[PDB]
């Protein structure tokens, strides 16, 4: 009993990510957790994968026009966290229906053949942990794969695999 | 007031498609049309095809409980096009933002490395020619590819060079 | 399908309704929930609130010819919800294209001036959840305002605004 | 501010009630649900019960000096279940040795002589298995009279012998 308890993540300004415009709030404790993958390249250094951060933000808000990147979390190869819309605001990745009710991570890179390595998962469990500790996500959250709730093939048939192990998941 | 048979349209019947349960209308005439893939397996016969558009929508209508397969129309590499919630039923395919103010077609395949045969490519032009004639389609519709409006790599990099070449795209 | 039953209801008995003699039952689980006020007297008390119910159906049998009270449910200001025909029947409440696709709940008095109490908005979103939990509602049911599916001003301004703040909510 | 769920409870802030100072809390699963009957007057209205829960909380509060209403739970003749301590928050109602391995819900009124009418011993089971859905009650839970563990005449006779008759009652 140690308050904080939780999570190395890389901040929003450690990867020098654009100023968000974001001001919708999700509800705390939040129940659902959707796991993508951007379908993009991936990284495994912290200046790379800093770098992917910055261009899939990029993407979102110079092409889409979004507020923000849409994850509230990426995960890197490298094995941090990036820091997104974060715990407390709305992201947009997957659809009206679930954004409001979810906590969106992205793992950087495509999946479709090929596993995030160790350190990836285990930072996006931990990730989890830390979430259900500081309350904002229900000790009993539920985990989708992006697959289960919008048409895509996110977040890749070998991740989608490795998630449907999960404590967590309910298809 | 004189209208043209532009529909070498195949019917939500022949393709034998589960009853849609959508409400939400599409006010024509429509400004947008928004071409994405199925990131699926594709199909060259009007019989391997009408299975495909089946198997399409049951994803759509059963594993994510939507009220009918997202798209308006999909389009075959045997060269036909497919009805799915027809130009007046509001799709489901490039979010809450485009979904109100376009038409949604997706050809069947995925085109990250392969481009669509010339029939495929005829018969969604065809079908866009059918929407103008109709009253369906402003006559100066805009294109865009899935992958401009939301965070995806629809319609695939070959279908999605081919489209930025066409006469009614729009950056 | 599944024992534990759900929610408080006052049964049709205990408001002393007459027999229900409507006879077309709805295709379970219903995709949407229409929600209108009867634009009647309203009542905060049990005694009240049951008499309310039993005039309404009244109305509706013995003035229009229906063959039971039109809603699926009636909520009233004392915070209880009335049994109408329930889950499985098909009510008379949002026209012909509606009424086989819905459930229909009504609050009991005129919103048009008035919000209904906290308590009375409680017992409308449980018994939905309920509903869901039944499975005679889809997860993923969509709310509503009888205004949306057929011209009137029921539920009322006043209601008709704060339906539109409710999550499952689609215009 | 906490307003999902769940049973359809009377929220405290909507009973006026005095702000809780209780700490102590309980280890759920909870086993053991202990029912009462406050001994006092009764009411069959909304307005009359938001008025008892008040009157009882007051006499807890500011005569015998405790942190809140003794009661988890209160259970009005309105058909409404009044949010007391709480599913998180240890009661003071069955003694020292029941009060934390259980949840006490209270009748409002004198049941000796008298019974609750349907709507409240509806809003108490349904109050039970909304427990249940949290993981603040066991679904083993077992139900027990308040005078089956103390010396006491509540929860009245004919309130007693009811509570008998319910599923999980255990003498
Ligand atoms: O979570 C939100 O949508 C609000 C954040 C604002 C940026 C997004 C703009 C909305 C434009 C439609 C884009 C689709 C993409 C998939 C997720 C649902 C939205
Ligand atoms: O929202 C309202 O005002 C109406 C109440 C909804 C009915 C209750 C649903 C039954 C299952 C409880 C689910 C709850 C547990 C509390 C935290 C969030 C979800
Ligand atoms: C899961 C979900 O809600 N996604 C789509 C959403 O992209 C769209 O805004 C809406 C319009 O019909 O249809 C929904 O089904």
């Amino acid at each position: 009993e140690d308050p904080p308890a939780c999570g190395s993540i890389v901040p929003r300004r450690e990867w020098r990510a654009l100023a968000s415009e974001c001001r919708e709030r999700l509800t705390r404790p939040v129940r659902y957790v959707v796991v993508s993958h951007t379908a993009g390249s991936h990284c495994d250094t912290p200046a790379s994968c800093a770098q992917q951060a910055q261009n899939v933000q990029s993407y979102h808000v110079r092409n889409l026009g979004w507020c923000d990147v849409g994850y509230n979390f990426l995960i890197g190869e490298d094995g941090l966290v990036y820091e997104g819309r974060g715990w407390n605001i709305k992201g947009a990745h997957a659809g009206p229906t679930w954004n409001p009710i979810s906590i969106g991570i992205s793992f950087m890179g495509n999946y479709m053949n090929r596993v995030p390595p160790p350190r990836a998962l285990r930072a996006a469990q931990n990730l989890l942990a830390c979430g259900v500790a500081l309350g904002a996500l229900r000790s009993n959250y539920e985990v989708k794969g992006h697959r289960d709730v919008q048409p895509t093939l996110s977040p890749g048939d070998r991740l989608y695999e490795i998630i449907q192990t999960w404590s967590h998941y309910r298809a």
